[PDB]
């Protein structure tokens, strides 16, 4: 699949450093 797919919000990206910056929001 891709890089980072995270499916608790369903998306992909390339970039560590930016879905990090959701996981700050996933409450
Ligand atoms: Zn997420």
């Amino acid at each position: 699949a891709a890089p980072y797919r995270c499916p608790l919000c369903r998306a992909g990206c390339p970039s560590l450093a930016s879905m990090q910056a959701h996981m700050r929001g996933h409450s």
